[PDB]
């Protein structure tokens, strides 16, 4: 088929963060305005939604990871991805 | 395969609204700062794009569902979703 | 299947550009606050992301069009739309 992708930036450079999920697994590549590199996400699913907000100068970021009906919240808020409180359903 | 979702976010606390596309049903996800809790979005589409925006404190949402090669916009504008102006062509 | 799409919005007008992948070509729909039209862009793709940016109320765009396990970045910054940076490694 072909890999998916999300999008997300912020400020004014900007930072730009993209996540590929591709062949069950979502890797991202990064932008803080002079190249491209990887970033630390690493994150097991088929398929990825991504929104982010600053708080001050500080980003945080959710990727919504998802494997069959399985969507698992993976969490950026400074120092190092946790996993969310996000559930499906209840 | 896999659901597919989209995800967007607004103001400080955040607020942010998970949409996943399951077998040709769209539902919503909330969280506004305590848990999550499922949302009034609920309509037919096997994919889900969504942006928004703050008039204020207000948050206009748009959410394109797509079935087949139909997408139909719905909006969030402080009062219940209502179908809105998009069209793919023309 | 279905269609894919992407959608982003800026301002408070808003103006809105969605996105949609639809067998192997990515169209654009704009509105800025009366209608709906056809934008510039037209790339090869499968599936899309976006995300955008204002400096001041110039806008800058980045759309993520992928094709097997190629992702090309597009890059929208007033004049046109040409190829951007972005690659998937190294």
């Amino acid at each position: 088929g072909s890999v998916q992708t999300a999008a997300t930036s912020w400020g004014t450079v900007p930072s730009i963060r993209v996540y590929t999920a591709n062949n069950g697994k979502i890797t991202e590549r990064c932008w803080d305005g002079k190249g491209w590199y990887t970033g630390a996400f690493n994150e097991p699913g088929d398929n990825v939604s991504v929104t982010s907000w600053l708080v001050g100068s500080a980003i945080h970021i959710r990727v919504y990871a998802s494997t069959g009906t399985t969507t698992t919240e993976w969490c950026w808020d400074g120092n190092g991805w946790t996993k969310g409180a996000y559930t499906a359903t209840n």
